[PDB]
This record gives C-alpha cells, structure tokens and sequence, in this order.
C-alpha cells in the first residue's frame, strides 16, 4: 500500500497527478450531491403535507422543480461516480502496465540461482495474481473504502450541525462499536485466510508439479497417489474457505446489526422529538433516508468484497519480487573488450560452491588459450559446466581470477562480455515455437540466407526436406515434438548463426550418431579459420577430442594434469590413460 | 451454465439439494422482509402525521412497536441474507473441489499427443481461472442477479397491484426500454473484451515462454526483445481494458439514467395523485422508498461485476477440458497379464505417424524375444523412442499389432500393461523435492533398505557421501540444481527400483563417463537371473552394446537387419559396419 501509493502518485509525470486530482474532485462532487438528494425529498414531503382542497387542480410548478432536483441531483451523483470510475479505471490501467514491465525485466536481471531457487509456474501464478491484486484494491479503493469513509464524514457532519449533540453521542457511540466489533472480528478471521492461501499454494503446487512430469508420472502408474496428494490439499482449502465464508457472514450479521440498532435509535429520538414539536415529519424521513443510503453500500461493501487482505497479500508479494537483490552487476567504470584479440581465459586460485556447505573447485588453476581447439575431460560430477557458467558470469567465485587478456570480468560489461561468448549447454530447451524461430534465435538481426545455410550447416538439411512444413513445424512444448539428436543440432546451429568468439560446446554431442557427430565436427572444424575461435569442447566421447590441441582433466576441482593427447597417452599411470584405455577396451 | 447447474442440482445426493432448497427458502423470506420494511415506513410515518397537542407527553407504544417491527424487519432481511449466502457458500466450495479433483484426473487421463500439443502453465492458468470463475459465477448468482430480478418482480407486483395501472405502465416501459439499452449496449461492448482476453493470453505465454527459457535467454543476449515482445501485447492489453471501462461506465450511466427518469415520474405521478386526494404521503415515501433500495443494488450489480461473461468463459474452458475426448483405452473385456512369463514383444506390419502427413514407421516388422538382451540401433532420427512408446501405448498406430505372448496389447488393461514396462527416456526431468522423495518415487511401498541398496547399486553412493544433506538436497526446479550424469543415474536407480519386467532403456547413458557407465552397466548386468528380463537397450555408443544378444538396425523404419554382433561386422557393407568401422576410426 506504499508502493502502490508511489505508482499512482510519481515523483514527476504530472498528467497523471492531474489525473488523479480530476478523480478526486469528481469524486468530491458525486459524494456532496448524494448528500443533497434527501435534503430535496425532505423538501417535496414537508411541501406536499398541506391541505389540499381541490382534486382537478394541477400540482404547481413550485414543487415540479424540487422534484425535477431531486431527478437531476440523483443522475448527477451516478454520473459523477462513474466518471470519476472511468478517469481512475484509465490510471490503475497504465499503473499495471508499467508495473508488469518493471518486474518482468528485474525478473530477468537476477542471477540463476535465484531462478533454479524458484518455480517458473509459480512466479507465472505470482505475476498473475499480483496484477489482479493490484487492480482489485485501486478498484475498491476508488468505489469503496476511500468514498463511504468520506460518505460517513459528511453525514456524520450534518447530523452534528443539524439536529442538535444528542445524534452526534449516537453516531459516536455507533462509530465506537462498529470499530471494536470489526478489529475484533477481523483478528480472529485472518487465521482461517492464512490456512486458505497455504492450502492453494500447496495445491497449484502440487498440480503444476505432477502437470509438468506426465511422463514420469505415466511411466511409474503414480496417477492414483499424485491424485490423493493433491486431493488432500484440496481438502485443507475446502474446510479453510468454508470456515472464511462462516465467520464473514457473522461478520456482517453482527456489524449491520448495531448499524440497524443505531439506526432505529435515530428515527425513535426523532420521532420523540417530533412530538415536542422542535422537528417535523421531513425530519424524520431526512435522518432515515440518509443512514439508509449509508447502510446499503457498507452491507454491499462488505460482502462483494470477501477479498481484500488476500489482494494485499498478493500485491506485496508482487512488490517483493520487484524489490529482490541482483547480486551480478558490472562495476563503477565498466571496460569495454577489444576489437581483433581471439580471448584466452585464465582461472587463477579459484574456489566456487553453489551453496556454502560444499566447495567444487577446490583451488582450480589453469589457463584456455586463444585460439586452440582446448577440451575438457573428467569424472560424471566434476564441474565441467561449473567452470562453464564461470566464464559466463553467471556466478561468481569467494576467490580467485577469472582473468581475460589479463583483466578480469568483474571489470567489463555484463552484455558486452556474454555477446562474445556462445555456448551449447547439456540439457536444452526450445521455444513453444517453430523450428524457423528457434534458430533464428541466435541472431535477430541475421538474413534468411545465413539462417539456410547455417541449417545446412549444422546438419539438419534432410530432416527439414523429409518435414511436409519445413522451417514451419512447432516442437511443442520445450522442444518435446522433436527427438535428442534433433535439439542438440538445433542448438549447435543457435551457436553457429551467432558466430561468436569463444564456442563452449557443452557436450556438444550426446544423443547423435557416429556418422553424424563425425560430419559435424568435420564442418564445424572446417568453418572458421586458424586462430580465429578460441573452441572449448567439454566431452566425455574422447574420440571426438582426440584431435584437439590441450586436453584438461578435472576431479572435482583441482586440475590434474593438461596437454596433448599423445603425451597423456605416454604417461606413466595418468587418469585419461585409464580413460582412453576402457574406452579402447 | 449447464454443467456448474449439473455440480449444484446433481443426480441423487439429496443433502447438497437439502441445502440449496434451505438456500432458497432464506432467499425468498430475505426477499420478503426487504420488501415489508417500507410499509412499516409508511405506518411510521403516517401515524405521526397527526397533529400533537403536548411537548411533555412520551410518544404511545402503538408507534414504538412499529419503529421495533421497522428495525427487526431491516435486520431480519439482512440476516436472511447471509445465512443464504452462507449455506451456499458451503455448497460451492464442495462444488469447487470436486470438479478440481474431476478435472485433474482427466487431465492425467489423456494421451501424450494433447499434453504435448499444449502447455502446462497454460493449463495451470486455466484451471485456477476457472475454479475462481466458478467462485465468482456462484457468489454473483446467489447474491446479485437472483435476488434482484427476484426483488425487481415482487416490487413490480406491488405496485400492479397497490396503485393502478398507470405505475405498471411506467414499471412495464421502464423494464422495456432497460432491457433494449442493455441488450445493444453489451453488443457493442463484448468486442472489447474478447480483444483483452486475446491480448492477456498472449502475454501471459510470452512471459511463461520467456521465464522456462532462462538459460536460452541469457546465452544470446535476448533480454530486450523478449522485453519488447511482452510490451506489445501489454499495450494492447491495457488498450483494451480502458475501453471496456469507459463504456461499461457509458453502459452504467445511461442505465440509471433510464431508473433515475423512471423514478422521478413515478413520485411525480404519486404527487398528482396527492393532488387529487386519493393517497397521501405515506404513498410518495413508499414508493420512492421502494424505488430506491431497488435502484441502488442495481447501480452496485452493473458496477463491481464489470467481469462476469468472462468468469463464463473461463468457466467453459474449464469444463471444455474435462469434457476433452481420451483416445486410449483398454477393451469391453480386458485381458490380464500372465504370472510368471519373460515377455517378448513382437511387431507385425505396424505404421505409425505422429501426425497424419507424415509417417516415422513405414512398415516395420520384428520381434524382441524374451529373456535376451535386445539393443537398437540407428541413425539420429529414425524412431526408436517412437517404437518405445508404441510399446508403451502411449500412441497406438494404424495397422499391424504390438503382439505379447500372441495376445495383442489393445486387449490388455493398460495399468497392468504399464506395471511391468520399465523405462529410461532420454530426456529426464524431476520433481522439486529431494533426492530421497525422487528415488523412492519407483515405488512407493518400498522399505528404505531397498532405497539405500538401489541407491548404492546405481553408483551414486559417492555423491551421496560428498553432499552434505545426503538423500535430503533439493534439486530444484525440473532437476537443473543436478548435473546430467546425477541426473541419468537417478533415472536408472527409479527404474532399478521398480523392479519391472521388460526394462527399456532409452540413452541410459549419455552423459556419464567411461568408467562409471562400464561398472554401471556391470552392476546392471550382474543383477538379475539369465532369461528373467527382457531388457532392451536403445543405444548410440556401440561399445556398450558390443555384447549384446541380438542387435536390430533402424533407419527411418523399415528394420534393415537384426542378428549378434560378430555376424554383423562380418557382413558384406552393411550399415551396422560403417557404424563400427567409424567407431574405431
Ligand atoms: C477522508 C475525509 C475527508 C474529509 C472529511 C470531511 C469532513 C467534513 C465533514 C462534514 C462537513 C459537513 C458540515 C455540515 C454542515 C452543512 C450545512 C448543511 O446542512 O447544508 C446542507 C447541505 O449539506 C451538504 O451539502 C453537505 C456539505 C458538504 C460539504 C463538506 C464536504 C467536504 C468538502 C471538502 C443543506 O441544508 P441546509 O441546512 O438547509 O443549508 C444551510 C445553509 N447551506
Ligand atoms: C424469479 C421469479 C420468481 C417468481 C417471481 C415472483 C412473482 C410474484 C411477484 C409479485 C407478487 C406480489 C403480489 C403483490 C400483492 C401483495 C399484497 C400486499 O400489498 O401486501 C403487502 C406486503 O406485500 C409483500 O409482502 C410482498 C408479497 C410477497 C409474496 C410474493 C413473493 C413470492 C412468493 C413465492 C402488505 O401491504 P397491504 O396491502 O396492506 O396488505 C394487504 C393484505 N396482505
Ligand atoms: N545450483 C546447484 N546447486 C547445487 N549443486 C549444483 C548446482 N549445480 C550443479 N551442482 C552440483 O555441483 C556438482 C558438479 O556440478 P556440475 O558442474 O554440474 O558437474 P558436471 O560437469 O556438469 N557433471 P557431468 O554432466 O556428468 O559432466 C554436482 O554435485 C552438481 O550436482
Ligand atoms: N510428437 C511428435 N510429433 C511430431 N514428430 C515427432 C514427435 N515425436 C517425435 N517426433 C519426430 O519423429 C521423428 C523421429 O522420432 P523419434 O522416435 O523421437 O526418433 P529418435 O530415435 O528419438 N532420434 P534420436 O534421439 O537421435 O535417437 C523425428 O522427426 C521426430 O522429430
Ligand atoms: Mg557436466
Ligand atoms: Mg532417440
């Protein structure tokens, strides 16, 4: 309610302040008119209540214009609220907006341990809700709270000037218990909206989960279990929502019982009143039409809106993911890289751990030079694409250098850093989109002619002329319409259509074949010219960096040993020795 | 409409109709109450009238009881209300958790062709807009557009009935001309809605495409285009929902400028019928009173639900997915399977396309004989998790027969078709819980014995050892806090845990080193009795498969040759050969 608050009131931008000022000023003027209409049936009563002596005259013009007022003063306030509706409807409309674009984009700023922290359904439902909220509370903040607050202002107002301080104890009193009535209440409602909300988080939860691995699920016939395990939540949000539902319509039974209670009281002491003769039956008809035409929108105010504290709940959350921490950003004066330099990355004394219990690289050292085909060998578990997402700056290490021409990283641009490095990882996603699309993805700004051959490059020419909508089927979801083989060639030709300057292939080939993976490599080697591309193949198949200029072999961290390939097969008791020698045998 | 009134009025289940009877009953005596209290108005009113002679005199208890009857009428309607809304809402929140629970078992009830064609955070969106459309269809049903077409019906009554004709003429016409303005106004208003609907969806899946893509953004630099992409669809949005405000605020305001005209000529004929001595005062205050506690909800109804056709329309994609058409199924009489017999699997004549234009298995016939263990090769692309999930039947083709044992799978219950089918795929996403929660997913009833000693068989006992919440890590979002190798060794600890029959593995090992895919194909080896599991081995890395007892070659269909190993290197230009020969060179 602070941030919202900083949305529709800037700092500058002063047509939207404008804006809102016209909002309230109509808002002013619809209120002041709901006043003044039972002071005109007050009128048309206290003037029809004279003797009439004569059936065929006509009513005079006299009380045609207090009725005529009292026509245009009701049109008038609906008229006024509504406009008041559209001007601050047009306001929260651009407050979304551009709410939703300033946490989309700090959304995608954070690094990726916050995000494989965190479940991408749920931050989707988060955005959704947090939207809704925010529209929700504007709505009845411009229609509810804020003009029956004013409403209860002005007619506690006139009751006080007009009809001595005997209605002003009543309307206090009532105030008085109305107040204490609702905190109480309300601070033994929020328990059961608290177990509601930690019941439907742990159902969509529960839902997105087992909708995510059908095929995990079908494989191990998990249907009935999955099914009770969300079943059981569903349960817990049921007694929850109806136990919401019961202590809300106690809510309002006992809250509209003392404004029934005040309001009887007011028309019985101006009854009595009446009797002494101070007063008049306008008097009467005045006090009961305004605290009914009070007592019908707080009824409706408390019902319509069963949830509001839920809307600020999802609001907030919305406003903390907007106020998170990006732990990953360039320094003060940011350096810029060079022009023509083929980059060599140097790790010195580096140590890096995910979480602080654990450390990967245990005091890793070594050097990629510029422009050798280098490639990393070791154990299943050893950070290979821990030093990967090194280099891309993804994280950062406690220790350590992670030079580049003998700068660091820490000192160039973010962007200017990752648009020179492409990379294929292991596990790939794609885009609920074409196949036309997706590798087109690497380059925006990239001609048709360098997408087909870039196709034809990266091995993927049969397929699209064996395809009846070439360059045109959708793989579905992440890439699920398509098999193995058919992502990693589509990935490998993301990174060949940018044509950038390092080239980690991440296991660049795990599901191809052998005369694929062999043509592959045959044209990505015949590609680019002699050291120009500074290749990092991260391999297991020691077949396909057998050719390569410096292997490096990594057990979790600590860098045993790097060369060539024939000097580690002529050495006395190495581990690629062992390596080549079961997969020799 | 129809099937939210089959959860509310179902067939048998006399308790739920119990309660919306009890429901109704409340409603219709709520009604009645609200309709009695402006003739206890009208009798306070006209008793005090009369002209007192004394200041000193208490007012007579004949009018203080009906200042009591007033104020006991008032709060009976509004506690008739809420018990109505209560016990209904009791009603609709059983109803709300069984069609969520009826819809996420059919949801898990289809085929993989529509989970495939789709996307789940699409049907998580859909299913929570659905289940709060059912929410606010119900809440806006039993409180605004029943009891008010009630309420308009009886006050209508009332005044047919209590003043002539002529105020049914103006009731009548005012109900004509409302009707008419409403009708073509919401057919002018509805395009706009339908355009945010559009537009809201659409930026929904660019933000869920953008946000499951993390890694695939930030690779390639596509924060902005993504940004402007969703900005788009954004303004379209926030286009769309201020001119559904506007002219829902136009829709509002000349709708109560028709009930604003229609009541002042109602007082104004009540006043001339004044004039002529036929009624009194006590007729005007009745008749505005009655008039303005109609016209007020009416203003509240047309305001806060300015979204009710599109809780409709989420409510219809909601029931649109649970009346979906499930294409697999067992027979009218299914077949169990046999108690002790190694399986073996036999393909005749099959044709198999995903989609109709093209087809993957053009004639393809074989058999996987039972108790050897089988390997499939080929190249990238040729079918083989296409002839895994036929004999999943996940898909059923277009002819030929997927026989076991002779008797066809189409015949056999697919649950106990699916139990003894275990199975690897070659991508493997987990769940956001643990390791010890994603081991003993296998099989639930399994004693905790069993999971250690799967865990230390499928070699992942030093990762356990070296993690420093062992069986406890959380390996986050789809399994991405783990490498691939952790990752395919949890898969094949799932299907070890199982214990199935058949045993397909489909890439078992991609990502793991040599040592540790030869001691865990030894370890797998060395597990179960000769000629007991029919295991097939869908593999790329020909070394692995050197020993196998039947080989089967694919390429796009149409099964090239199948023998053992040595008789197909010795075979004149085969492509098993070429596959070899490429291997070792
Ligand atoms: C969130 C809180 C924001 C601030 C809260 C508001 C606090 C002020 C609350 C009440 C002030 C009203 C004081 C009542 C005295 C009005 C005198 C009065 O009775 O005038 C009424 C119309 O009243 C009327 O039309 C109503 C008067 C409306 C003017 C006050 C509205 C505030 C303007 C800013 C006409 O009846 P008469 O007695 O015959 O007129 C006497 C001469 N005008
Ligand atoms: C979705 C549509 C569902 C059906 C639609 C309803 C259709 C029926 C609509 C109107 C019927 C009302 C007919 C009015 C005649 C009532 C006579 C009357 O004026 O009684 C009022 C109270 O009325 C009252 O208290 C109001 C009478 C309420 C009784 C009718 C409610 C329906 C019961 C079922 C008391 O005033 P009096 O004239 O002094 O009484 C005369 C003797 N009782
Ligand atoms: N976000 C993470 N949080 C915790 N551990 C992680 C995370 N990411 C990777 N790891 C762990 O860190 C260890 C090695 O990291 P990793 O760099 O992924 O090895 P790897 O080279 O990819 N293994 P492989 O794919 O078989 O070659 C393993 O225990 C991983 O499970
Ligand atoms: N739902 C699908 N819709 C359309 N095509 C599909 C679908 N699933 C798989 N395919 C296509 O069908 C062809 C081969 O299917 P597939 O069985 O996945 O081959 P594969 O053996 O897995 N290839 P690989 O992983 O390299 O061994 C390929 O063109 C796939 O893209
Ligand atoms: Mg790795
Ligand atoms: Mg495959």
């Amino acid at each position: 309610l602070k941030d919202l608050f900083r949305y529709i009131w800037p700092k500058g931008n002063n047509k939207v302040r404008i804006r809102v000022l016209i909002a309230l000023g109509l808002l002013i003027s619809a209120k002041i008119l709901n006043v003044q209409v039972p002071f005109f049936f007050k009128q048309t009563i206290d003037s029809m209540n004279i003797a009439w002596d004569d059936p065929t005259v006509a009513l005079p013009a006299a009380i045609g214009l207090t009725i005529l007022c009292y026509g245009v003063a009701r049109f008038g306030s609906v008229l006024f609220g509504e406009l008041r509706n559209a001007v601050f409807a047009k306001v929260a409309q651009n407050a979304i907006r551009t709410v939703s674009l300033q946490t989309f984009q700090h959304l995608m700023k954070l690094d990726l341990g916050w995000h494989l922290s965190r479940q991408t359904g749920g931050l989707t439902r988060a955005m959704d809700r947090g939207t809704k909220g925010i529209s929700q509370v504007l709505t009845a903040m411009v229609f509810h709270i804020i003009p029956i607050s004013f409403e209860i202002s002005v007619v506690c107002g006139i009751l006080t000037y007009q009809f001595g301080a005997s209605f002003a104890a009543i309307t206090f009193s009532t105030m008085l218990l109305y107040s204490i009535f609702t905190i109480k209440t309300t601070a033994w409602r929020t328990h059961f909206r608290r177990d509601a909300n930690k019941a439907d988080n742990k159902a969509a939860s529960v839902a997105l989960d087992s909708l995510i691995n059908f095929e995990a699920v079908k494989y191990f016939n998990n249907e009935k279990y999955l099914a009770d395990k969300y079943n059981g939540s569903l349960m817990n949000y049921r007694d929850s929502q109806i136990k919401v539902s019961q202590s809300l319509a106690f809510l309002n039974s006992g809250q509209n019982l003392i404004f029934t209670t005040a309001l009887t009281a007011m028309m019985y002491m101006g009854c009595t009143g009446v009797i002494g003769g101070n007063l008049t039956v306008g008097d009467l008809v005045l006090i009961n039409q305004l605290v009914f035409q009070l007592s019908v929108p707080l009824n409706f105010l408390g019902s319509v809106y069963r949830d509001l504290k839920q809307s600020l709940i999802d609001m907030e959350t919305l406003f903390k993911l907007r106020k998170n921490e990006v732990k990953i950003k360039n320094a003060e004066r940011p350096l810029m890289l060079p022009e023509n330099v083929p980059y060599d990355i140097t790790f010195e004394n580096v140590t890096f751990g995910y979480h602080p219990d654990r450390k990967i690289l245990k005091n890793a050292s070594f050097t990629i030079p510029a422009g050798w085909k280098t490639a990393i060998v070791g154990s299943s578990g050893s950070g290979k694409s821990t030093i990967l997402k090194l280099v891309f700056r993804f994280y950062d290490p406690e220790s350590g250098r992670i030079l580049i021409n003998g700068r660091d990283i820490k000192e160039y641009d973010i962007d200017a850093l990752r648009k020179v490095i492409g990379v294929v990882p292991q596990d790939t996603p794609l885009f609920n989109d074409t196949i036309w699309e997706n590798v087109k993805f690497g380059r925006i700004d990239a001609t048709d002619e360098e997408v087909i051959t870039v196709v034809e490059k990266a091995q993927l020419a049969p397929l699209i002329k064996k395809l009846p909508q070439g360059f045109d089927t959708i793989v579905g979801e992440r890439g699920l319409m398509i098999s193995g083989g058919e992502k990693q060639r589509l990935a490998i030709a993301r990174v060949l259509l940018k044509n950038a300057r390092i080239m980690f292939f991440d296991e660049a080939t795990s599901a191809l074949d052998t005369h694929t993976e062999q043509a592959l490599l045959r044209t990505i080697r015949d590609n680019f010219t002699s050291g120009s591309r500074t290749s990092v193949y991260i391999a297991h198949r020691l077949r396909t960096i057998a050719d390569a200029d410096k292997i490096i072999v990594l057990d979790n961290g600590r860098v045993r040993e790097e060369g060539k390939h024939l000097e580690l097969l002529a050495m006395p008791g190495s581990l690629y020795r062992e390596l080549w020698t079961i997969q020799e045998d």
